[PDB]
């Protein structure tokens, strides 16, 4: 079943149009006989079902007088039927022409040539033009292309066998039947006259050149050379011809290659015409002393031995064709296993590409393939030493975006190190004029990053276009739920990163520093390199390329903040619904491994900052970044939410220095408690930092969060003591004054809870605090107890109902006093561990509960039957068994309720069936105090030994949060917090209505921030170097490079043994 | 011991390159001698 519509490319080359298949191949023609100029309409084309080949290979019989552009359009239609319109464009045209007979080759030379051809087909995605023979040098190149097709998945490289229709083995049967031949069985073993060889069954496609004649070979050399010239003119690709052995037709192919300017590669030492070309390269081109013995007589003897001409004029024409093949030394590259080696065949292929004409963009763009850079570094050194600095600077931007396209980071570092700037990048296409001023203000390198995002979204099954398609934002970047063309601009990328990483981030994209009026500043080039490195770093995080983002994280600054934003961005990209799917799991796991790899390095950089200078690191961590929405890096670490960052002791020292504030940290808890007890008698005596300095010292004392912690703990302790004295006092007939004190006190706590709800960081976070929910239960049960007392103040029954609910309150009021235990070094993680441990007691309650109610219904059955059902029956089920697991089993009370009058207590009873009571007890008590009670002990030992370090890390995160919450809370205690809320409401009414309020903020100096930036760059580099010293200090990598040196010692051992065998053969032949 | 084995394989590469340069010089002297 062939395709009904064919996507044919136009003459402009932009896109393809769907049209008819038979109208497309009406221009292609075949020839039944050699006398017809038009020949026939083409019907020997379609799909060939080869044996041992499940892929439907396209085959096409085209005329010798037909156009090569129609064959290129048929190859583009076969590529559009292969992988759609999103095709992999080739960059090399490798031709396999040579020995059609199955000649003799060395195994190591053919192994190195097949490995270099498979590496070139894997790297460049090259087009293989074969001769169509099933035997000879086309069979070994077809086996190398079949090994490259079996080795490499996804888009296979297309290999085309260019044979003749003159050799028709089933091609007359392919001409039989209506076109298109969908699923035609290509019988290569079927005998048709005068065909002698089978076709290229290992090729991905077949092209049969037709003249209508028969058993005449060499008629298609012209059409294969015209197709190689059309492939060189189509994709602007170089064409190199690989030659192995080779008969008489091989030489002419190369002549026609060297006359047209196509370079050729000859496998030297293979034999036949390639040995004659190697002898002609030894005579005419090689000036060495071992190659000095070759002359024209030895080349004429090799031409008489190899090709065997019957005539002397044919021997003179073969000698002129051998001299014409060695006439151009640039277009001839001879590769041998004894000369080049084993891993230098593909280097000779890249040297034959590199010996072309001097288009340096096409030279260096082809040089960034198969992980090799020493040819391009020597070419850049030759362009630097030649003085041609204009064309290298013209081509280095295209080489930089091509090296950033195909993930070659050594070529990225070689292009960036060769006097080039990454902020002066040009886009691939022109930028349209935007009506919005935000898109119009971006320069051309942001259009180049948007062209990289369009090339990343042009790949099929992309998560980038699914992420933009599930973003539901506008084209400017706001979430408002032309625009489709510019949807991959960098501001919308920054908004969909800042919505994904946290809430309420907006980066400072200062794009006005790229003007030339501000270009005379001494530090604006490092700032524009920092902005270009930050946008290319966010591009490399978005494509999840780890080494590219490591290099862009290296050349930029603020590495800790950018690494933590990238670690939270790759934490949250794995949890996104657009990046979740069937095939996204392995990329999400490797991207989470890259998230842990970015999580380790900034912790190590801040460890090197703590090893360098602790005071400069404390000045670093309180510096608010202007490009990170004026926030400190500890808040960025909180929105990163990584517990390994906050468990570092340098960040804990920054948190303790923010806890003590401007006061020095020599005071203990009792010294600050005595200073809060005696303010006027200790504040000139304290060591901190005429009456204005003491007033500034008192204002620095009461602005500390630890002073507000002591004031809030003393206010809650005074509440709990005065409220417990209210509960234990007898309520009178009138309203007492201490109830008015607790009413105004708890109305001030209700105003504090309304201030905590109105100025909240989200309403869902206010519910998610446990202690604010306990404050809600606290204020609600005080309003129920106040309304129950004030409904009827003279009734004693309403007073004891009010004290009976106030008992539940004063149970609740001492459970709020856990919160001031969190700043201790010992109470905190054990309290967090107790709140973790409550789930294991709840499953202990869920395991005993059915034992409890089963023995309770058995004990209430056996203790008192023949009785009716009541609430006392529920008391007989649940009350007495529950306290038997705690110690006071009530066995004398069961003797009194058992109605037995014996001396030993269960004898002489009224019933025989009552005595089983102690026996169910003997089982209930056994199980409860032996199994379950003991099991928990083993639960608590295992739960402690699992999550004690998670209790330490969540205790330190509670540390930052408290500091932040009691830096946020105003300094007055609870009784007066209503006067501070009245002063805050008067300040908000003065700011909102009168608008006379003003404030001043501390502005950081530029030289101080430059000192922090050079301190971070000196540590960043230092940590990287040490890691790189420590990464080559482990066992496994040094055993790995020792193993690679023993394998290269085997290679140098085999080269020295081959040189010693050649010296022994020269010493044997010398005498 | 893995460290000094690695240093001996690196100095074996240095003596291997010196022996290969001496064998290339002896092969060039045998080529230029006859
Ligand atoms: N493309 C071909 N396929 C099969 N047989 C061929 C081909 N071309 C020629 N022959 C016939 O096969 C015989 C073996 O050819 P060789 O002398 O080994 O090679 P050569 O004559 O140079 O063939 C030239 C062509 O063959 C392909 O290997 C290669 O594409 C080259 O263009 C020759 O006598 C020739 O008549
Ligand atoms: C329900 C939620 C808020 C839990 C808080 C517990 C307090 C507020 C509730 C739970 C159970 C309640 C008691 C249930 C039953 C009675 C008997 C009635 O004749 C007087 C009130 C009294 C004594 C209630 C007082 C308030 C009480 C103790
Ligand atoms: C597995 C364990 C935790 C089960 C929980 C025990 C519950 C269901 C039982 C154990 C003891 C019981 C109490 C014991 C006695 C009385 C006095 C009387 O006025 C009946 C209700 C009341 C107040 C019971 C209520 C329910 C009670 C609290
Ligand atoms: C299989 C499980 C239940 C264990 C077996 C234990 C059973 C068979 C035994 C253990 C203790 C026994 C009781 C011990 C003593 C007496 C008092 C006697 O005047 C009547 C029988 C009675 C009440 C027994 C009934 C059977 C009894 C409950
Ligand atoms: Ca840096
Ligand atoms: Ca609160």
């Amino acid at each position: 079943v062939a395709a009904k519509t064919l996507l044919i490319e136009n003459e402009d080359g932009k896109g393809s149009t769907r049209m008819e298949v038979q109208d497309f191949m009406k221009r292609f023609h075949m020839h039944a006989s050699e006398d017809d100029k038009t020949g026939s309409p083409s019907t020997a084309w379609g799909t060939l079902r080869f044996p041992t080949k499940e892929a439907t290979a396209p085959y096409l019989r085209l005329s010798v007088n037909d156009d090569p552009e129609d064959a290129l359009l048929f190859v583009k239609a076969m590529l559009a039927q292969k992988y759609g319109e999103t095709y992999d464009r080739p960059s090399l045209i490798l031709s396999v022409t040579g020995g059609a007979r199955n000649f003799t080759l060395p195994p190591r030379l053919e192994t190195a040539i097949a490995k270099g051809l498979r590496l070139a087909a894997q790297r460049t995605n090259a087009w293989v033009v074969t001769g169509g023979t099933n035997t000879g040098v086309m069979k070994l190149t077809g086996q190398i292309m079949e090994a490259l097709s079996k080795t490499q998945s996804h888009f296979i490289p297309p290999t085309i066998g260019i044979a003749t229709y003159g050799v028709i083995i089933g091609g007359d049967d392919m001409t039989r039947g209506e076109p298109p031949k969908i699923g035609l069985e290509y019988e290569m073993h079927k005998k048709d006259p005068p065909k002698t060889t089978p076709l290229d069954d290992n090729h991905n496609l077949f092209l049969l050149v037709d003249d209508g004649s028969t058993n005449k070979f060499g008629k298609e050399i012209k059409f294969r050379a015209a197709f190689e010239n059309a492939a060189g003119q189509a994709f602007a690709a170089p064409v190199v011809t690989i030659v192995v052995q080779g008969g008489p037709g091989t030489l002419g192919t190369a002549l026609q290659a060297v006359r047209q300017g196509t370079p050729i590669v000859v496998v030297d030492g293979s034999g036949l015409a390639a040995d004659v070309l190697a002898y002609a390269y030894n005579f005419m081109h090689n000036p060495l002393t071992r190659f000095k013995s070759y002359t024209i007589d030895d080349l004429r003897q090799k031409v008489a031995q190899t090709f065997n001409p019957k005539s002397s004029q044919q021997l003179t024409n073969l000698l002129d064709s051998a001299l014409e093949c060695v006439q151009d030394p640039n277009l001839v590259v001879v590769y041998s296993l004894q000369e080049s080696g084993i891993d230098e065949f593909d280097d000779c292929i890249l040297k034959a590409i590199f010996s072309s004409q001097g288009k340096l963009g096409n030279k260096l763009k082809q040089a960034m393939y198969f992980d090799q850079l020493d040819v391009a570094k020597r070419a850049l050194s030759e362009a630097s030493k030649n003085g041609q600095h204009n064309e290298i600077a013209a081509c280095i931007n295209d080489n930089l975006m091509a090296a950033m396209m195909h993930n070659k980071p050594h070529f990225v570092e070689l292009y960036l190190g060769f006097d080039a700037k990454i902020y002066e990048l040009k886009p691939s296409e022109e930028v349209a004029k935007t009506n919005i001023t935000a898109l119009d203000e971006l320069p051309s390198f942001a259009l180049a990053i948007e062209e990289l995002y369009k090339r990343e979204a042009k790949k099929p099954h992309s998560h980038v276009q699914r992420l933009v398609s599930l973003s539901n934002t506008d084209v400017l970047g706001r979430h408002y739920r032309l625009a489709n063309t510019r949807a991959y601009n960098v501001l919308r990328m920054d908004q969909i990163f800042a919505r994904l990483v946290s809430k309420d981030f907006s980066v400072n994209r200062d794009f006005t520093i790229y003007d030339s009026k501000y270009d005379k500043v001494p530090g604006i080039q490092f700032r524009r390199t920092a902005q270009a490195s930050h946008m290319l770093f966010l591009w490399a995080i978005c494509l999840d390329r780890f080494r590219m983002a490591r290099h862009f994280w290296l050349i930029g600054d603020q590495s800790i903040i950018n690494a933590l934003v990238a670690s939270r961005i790759l934490e949250r990209l794995s949890t996104h619904r657009a990046l979740q799917g069937p095939h996204l799991a392995e990329e999400r796991a490797k991207m989470q491994h890259n998230a842990k790899k970015f999580e380790e390095l900034a912790v190590g950089v801040l460890g090197e900052c703590h090893g360098s200078d602790s005071h400069m690191a404390s000045e670093m961590l309180h510096s608010k970044n202007d490009m990170f929405n004026k926030k400190n890096a500890i808040n960025i670490a909180y929105d990163a939410k990584s517990l390994a960052f906050l468990s570092h002791p340098a960040t804990q020292s920054v948190i303790n220095a923010d806890w003590y504030g401007h006061l020095k940290s020599v005071t203990s808890f009792w010294a600050v408690l005595f200073a809060f007890f005696f303010p006027f008698f200790v504040l000139p005596f304290i060591n901190f930092s005429g009456a204005h300095r003491l007033r500034r010292k008192f204002a620095k004392f009461y602005s500390a969060p630890y002073t507000r912690f002591i004031s809030d703990l003393l206010s809650h302790f005074v509440l709990c003591v005065v409220t417990s004295y209210f509960v234990l006092d007898k309520l009178e007939d009138t309203i007492s004054a201490i109830e008015w004190i607790l009413l105004v006190w708890f109305v001030a706590l209700l105003l504090e809870e309304l201030r905590q709800m109105i100025f909240c960081d989200g309403i869902a976070e206010y519910i998610s605090d446990t202690w604010n929910r306990l404050d809600l239960i606290m204020i609600t049960l005080f309003f129920v107890g106040f309304f129950t007392h004030a409904s009827d103040p003279s009734n004693q029954d309403s007073k004891v109902v009010s004290k009976g609910i106030h008992a539940f309150l004063v149970v609740v009021l001492w459970l709020r006093f856990m919160r001031y235990y969190a700043l201790s070094k010992n109470l905190g993680p054990k309290l967090i561990m107790m709140m973790e441990m409550m789930k294991d007691v709840s499953t202990f309650v869920f395991l005993l509960l059915i034992f409890l109610i089963g023995y309770g219904v058995a004990a209430q059955s056996l203790l008192s039957p023949d009785e009716d059902f009541s609430s006392r029956t529920f008391i007989g089920v649940l009350f007495r068994p529950y306290f038997q697991i705690y110690g006071e089993l009530f066995l004398d009370d069961l003797n009194s309720e058992a109605n037995c009058l014996g001396d030993t207590p269960f004898t002489e009873c009224s019933r025989e069936t009552v005595r089983m009571v102690p026996f169910f007890l003997a089982v209930y008590i056994l199980g409860s105090n032996v199994l379950l009670v003991n099991l928990l002990i083993a639960m608590f030992n295992d739960t402690y030994m699992k999550v004690q370090e998670a209790a330490e890390d969540l205790w330190r995160k509670q540390n930052y949060e408290l500091c932040a919450e009691y830096k946020d809370r105003p300094f007055l205690p609870a009784p007066f917090i209503l006067l501070a809320h009245v002063h805050m409401l008067f300040m908000r009414l003065l700011r909102l209505c009168g608008v006379h309020t003003q404030e001043h903020e501390k502005i950081q100096d530029d030289e101080t921030k430059r000192k922090i930036t050079t301190f971070e760059e000196l540590n960043t580099d230092k940590f990287l170097r040490r890691w790189e010293r420590e990464r080559q200090e482990m066992l496994e990598a040094r055993v790995k490079m020792t193993n690679d040196n023993v394998v290269q010692a085997m290679g140098m051992m085999d080269q020295l043994l081959e040189h010693m065998i050649s010296f022994r053969f020269s010493l044997d032949q010398q005498a």
